[PDB]
């Protein structure tokens, strides 16, 4: 199957226009119809586009479908910005029986500046090594919108296993934080030079490195 | 045009079978195919059924659905409930003129064991003392139910500043993680032999101490 490839997050302020790409990984974005499905933070989906640029009665014209065939992508514009529009963004299309949806894209309509985060990467502490455990945590605080995505390296390879990262919550500077750990055995986290943990926010991504240290 | 009807909610204990009916307000049921849908708290939804009864690669054969023409209904019936089965299930159809979804169903597994934090406190980073900073982070992982309260002491001395917590949030092994953080100086980390996270859920309290190093 083909994958459908949405920026993890988009941001701007009341009454400006957003826009949200979906790129298609292998076919013609042209050859199946495209979907777009809103989800507002406790509610159910609804469609806004259905055929690629199709409305449902009801969705105000502020919701544009588009597609981009010199780019294999569809895209779904907002205009005019209001704060009900603040929800995850899915696309949606097919190959034959496969139905494949994108990974969601979440739109905040900014309610406070924009603010990047403290990424702070900790080492096994001494303690849990001798339960063996050699559990890695990467801190990340301060920072608005509340959307983050957080990868992990051994060495330069993506690790996939053994990753939890908690779900932004506001603290009482009203700004986000989250933490990820990575779940290593003392055996894992020898045996490799160096572990990083890369935070990607509002587009930039930064990163942080740990190794086994003589101490 | 059609709404999909849902319950708000429904309840039953492990081992047990639940339904999730979905009745189509116009039109028959049997018109259009029906797609399932569940969605853990903080994560993107998953396909569980589509075109009313068939199952995707990786789904339980725990997860059925069926027809039922006399009521106008589909249904999503759950054998053998387990705990990772909490979640909201959006049931979803097409009338041409749109891709209609229910407004979800959130079914609560009664009876899960109450599960006492794992607790890992880390120590400043070099890195972040180079940075002039000396933020701790106590990890509390693994606890049911999602309520934790944290203290910390420096020395044997209550601490009163500097301190922020995640709000609790559920990760794949259905248990709840959250991190404590403190803010502190390098002149503060270094002027006290040791701080500690004293971490308490549901009347038991986990301490950890960490001290400055020595290389
Ligand atoms: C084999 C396929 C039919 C199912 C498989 N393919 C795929 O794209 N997913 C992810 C998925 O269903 N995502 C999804 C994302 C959003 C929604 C929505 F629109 F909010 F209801 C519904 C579903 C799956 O679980």
């Amino acid at each position: 199957n083909f994958m459908l490839n949405q920026p993890h997050s988009v941001s701007e302020s009341p009454g400006k226009t957003v826009t949200i790409s979906c790129t298609r990984s292998s076919g013609n974005i042209d050859s199946n119809y495209v979907q777009w499905y809103q989800q507002r933070p406790g509610s159910a989906p609804i469609t806004v586009i259905y055929e690629d640029n199709q409305r449902p009665s009801g969705v105000p014209d502020r919701f544009a479908g588009s597609i981009d065939r010199s780019s294999n992508s569809a895209s779904l514009t907002i205009s005019g910005l209001k704060t009900e529009d603040e929800a995850d963004y899915y696309c949606q299309s097919y190959d034959a029986r496969n139905v494949v949806f994108g990974g969601g894209t979440r739109l905040t309509v900014l309610g406070q500046p924009k603010a990047a985060p403290s990424v702070t990467l900790f080492p096994p502490s001494s303690e849990e090594l001798q339960a063996n455990k050699a559990t890695l945590v990467c801190l990340i605080s301060d920072f608005y919108p509340g959307a983050v995505t957080v990868a992990w390296k051994a060495d330069s390879s993506p690790v996939k296993a053994g990753v939890e990262t908690t779900t932004p919550s506001k603290q009482s500077n009203n700004k986000y934080a989250a933490s990820s750990y990575l779940s290593l055995t003392p055996e894992q986290w020898k045996s490799h030079k160096s572990y990083s943990c890369q935070v990607t926010h509002e587009g930039s991504t930064v990163e942080k490195t740990v190794a086994p240290t003589e101490c």
